[PDB]
């Protein structure tokens, strides 16, 4: 078998990508995030404290003659940026761009924290990294890929996500006419559950490529790309009066400047990220100061390949007995 579906900007800024997501008989149709740094299905839901609803579809598992509780489980998740969620658990079918999964676990929310509550464009996370790092107890369960894989033509899904413009998702096949070039492979280590790896280096615009490893995850569910403090003062130090800003919390840069491009390794390939995708505009609103799309990783412990890095390229996710990733230019 296989799937396909449009993801699709949350915003102006491509903060988010949102990837409709069929739940229950018959379907309810919600705007999943789909985060390779997660392992979670949750979703809003008629279980979500009222006052934490606001604009969000709702599961309402009373409605589909497939779900059913899952007795005695519970989840509970928090996140980089400090958000979190947490619930109860069904099985229900669940389906992605023609391809279903019967049994899925659909974490319910009970409670979710106030940044989820203010983005009323998302109505739940479907986490597809390794489903070590799913919060499901006492039985802890699989991702939606994990209990897709065996049935898909080839174990592997593919993220080609968009600048200011719709991407998609595919599972279970590489559509050969969505890249330039050929897709370098690179090795994962899944010790830590994420799609790890090791980029061999960068280049800022123009600029001599420094050849360094950089260990780093690849997170669709990250808006913004983390890499070494080392790193990000090379690129900044290139743009006329960028700075970090411990007020607003990052990188700013002149509103009215123009961003050189930022290249990264994947084996002896490039990917090269154009400068435009490193602008996430004003602080504020009427701001000329403009928030960078490259930032430090200090502060989490862990380089993360977001979307700034993703969307410039065709990002295989291979779910092989050796799981691989692979990364073409398009
Ligand atoms: O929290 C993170 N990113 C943002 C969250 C927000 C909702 C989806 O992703 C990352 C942090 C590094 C480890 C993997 C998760």
């Amino acid at each position: 078998s296989t799937g396909s579906a449009t993801t699709t900007p949350i915003d102006s800024l491509d903060d988010a990508y949102i990837t409709p997501v069929q739940i229950g008989t018959p379907a309810q149709t919600l705007n999943l995030d789909f985060d390779t740094g997660s392992s979670d299905l949750w979703v809003f839901s008629s279980e979500t404290t009222a006052s934490e609803v606001d604009g969000q579809t709702i599961y309402t598992p009373s409605k589909s003659t497939t779900a059913k509780l899952l007795s005695g489980a519970t989840w509970s998740i928090s996140y980089g940026d400090g958000s979190s969620s947490s619930g109860d658990v069904y099985t229900d079918t669940v389906s992605v761009g023609g391809l279903t999964v019967t049994g899925q676990a659909v974490e319910s929310a009970k409670k979710v924290s106030s940044s989820f509550t203010e983005d009323s464009t998302i109505d739940g996370l479907l986490g597809l990294a390794f489903s070590t790092l799913n919060t499901v107890s006492p039985t802890q369960q699989k991702t939606f890929f994990d209990n897709a894989k065996a049935s898909l033509d080839s174990p592997v899904f593919t993220a080609d996500l968009g600048y200011h413009a719709p991407g998609t998702y595919n599972f279970g096949f590489i559509d050969t006419t969505a890249y330039t070039g050929s897709i370098t492979y690179t090795a994962v280590s899944t010790k830590q559950g994420f799609w790890e790896w090791t980029s061999t280096g960068y280049a800022v615009g123009s600029g001599t490529f420094k050849s360094t490893s950089i260990d780093g995850i690849a997170d669709t569910g990250t808006t913004l790309l983390y890499l070494p403090a080392t790193v990000v003062s090379a690129y900044w130090a290139q743009v006329s009066g960028a700075k970090s800003s411990s007020s607003v919390g990052g990188y700013v840069f002149p509103c009215s400047a123009t961003l050189p491009s930022f290249t990264f390794g994947v084996g002896s390939a490039r990917i090269v990220i154009p400068g435009d995708y490193i602008d996430f505009g004003p602080i504020s609103t009427g701001s000329s100061s403009c928030f960078g799309g490259i930032q430090s990783s200090a502060g989490i412990g862990i380089n993360i390949f977001g979307d700034v890095a993703l969307k410039a390229a065709f990002v295989v996710f291979n779910g092989a007995t050796t799981p691989t990733l692979g990364f073409a230019s398009k």
